[PDB]
């Protein structure tokens, strides 16, 4: 008689049967996270995690807009936190976007008739943008703290370098430097948390990885012009990570008849892990504005 072959787990070696979970299409876990009210949502948001980290990053963000009424839903994209893949690595940055549409989709089928929102944070908010881009008209609104709209211009540089001797010579391993978590936040609690969290990934980035951000960036730009979900753009003016220029040039290039920004005169890129004085403002922003366009 054959037997069933040992539970898949995550990287972290414990079973998916045991945590909430979804397959996507190219047969990898992801490892899912679910925020419901106890009454009937008023509507839906995914919340869309950036390089490195994983979704248990947003348990105070999500917590308040489940004080909301709204059905909270995440998950770690491939090849980051408690889902499969190599770490900080993707096939195609579309992987990404598709993996959130599969998930959305099969909420919005437990879910009928409910407006659905995105939020997106750093390289989560170009997969937000993306996102929304693919579907014009389905979503609601989107949040988008630090968007990763156009990269800090040197790092721009150095990648484009780096894609042009892999993509003329063959080096798998070839890397650039760790981010510096330094320039994350002013909050230097934040910063030890970051560096202390052993689901982030703290590695230099990997050359395939970084040609997949130049590719999310020129993606993100081509479709500016297709992007008419109203959206709040929130951003540091001393971000080191995602170039302020970028949340600008979104505000001017998107088509969108529902824009607003919010410059955090002196923030870094981490807004709602900052200082209290930003970070308190930023989950009252996000609050008024998803309470606004769910009423
Ligand atoms: O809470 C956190 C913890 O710290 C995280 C650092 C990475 N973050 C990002 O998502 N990124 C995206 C990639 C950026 C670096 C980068 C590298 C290469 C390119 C490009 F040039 F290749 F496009 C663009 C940006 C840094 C911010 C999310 C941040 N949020
Ligand atoms: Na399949
Ligand atoms: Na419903």
């Amino acid at each position: 008689m054959p037997e069933e072959s040992s539970p898949r787990r995550t990287p972290q070696s414990i079973p998916y049967q045991d945590l909430p979970h979804l397959v996507n299409a190219d047969g990898q876990y992801l490892f899912c996270r679910y925020w419901a009210p106890t009454g009937t949502p008023k509507a839906l948001i995914f919340v869309s995690h950036g390089a490195g980290e994983h979704s248990g990053r947003y348990e105070e963000l999500a917590r308040m807009l489940m004080g909301l009424d709204l059905l909270v839903f995440a998950h770690d994209h491939v090849g980051h936190g408690q889902s499969e893949g190599e770490r900080m690595v993707v096939s195609d940055f579309h992987v990404f976007v598709r993996d959130v549409l599969q998930h959305v989709d099969s909420m919005q089928k437990d879910y009928p008739g409910l407006p659905v929102f995105l939020l997106g944070h750093s390289m989560g908010g170009a997969i937000a943008i993306l996102t929304a881009a693919e579907r014009p008209g389905h979503f609601a609104g989107m949040v988008l703290i630090s968007p990763l709209v156009l990269a800090n211009p040197e790092s721009a540089t150095t990648f484009k370098v780096l894609a042009a001797k892999v993509l003329n010579s063959v080096l798998p391993n070839l890397s650039s430097g760790p981010i510096d978590s330094s320039v994350l936040s002013r909050n230097k609690t934040e910063v030890d948390i970051y560096n202390s969290d052993p689901l982030i990934c703290r590695a230099g980035l990997k050359v395939c990885f970084g040609i997949q951000l130049l590719n999310a960036v020129s993606r993100v730009e081509r479709a500016l012009p297709k992007l008419t979900v109203p959206f709040l753009l929130l951003q540091g003016s001393a971000d080191r990570l995602c170039d302020s220029k970028g949340a600008y040039l979104l505000m001017e290039l998107a088509k969108s008849q529902d824009k607003t920004l919010k410059i955090y005169e002196g923030a870094y890129h981490v807004l709602h892990k900052e200082l209290p004085e930003v970070t308190n403002s930023v989950f009252h922003e996000i609050n008024m504005w998803v309470s606004q366009r769910t009423a």
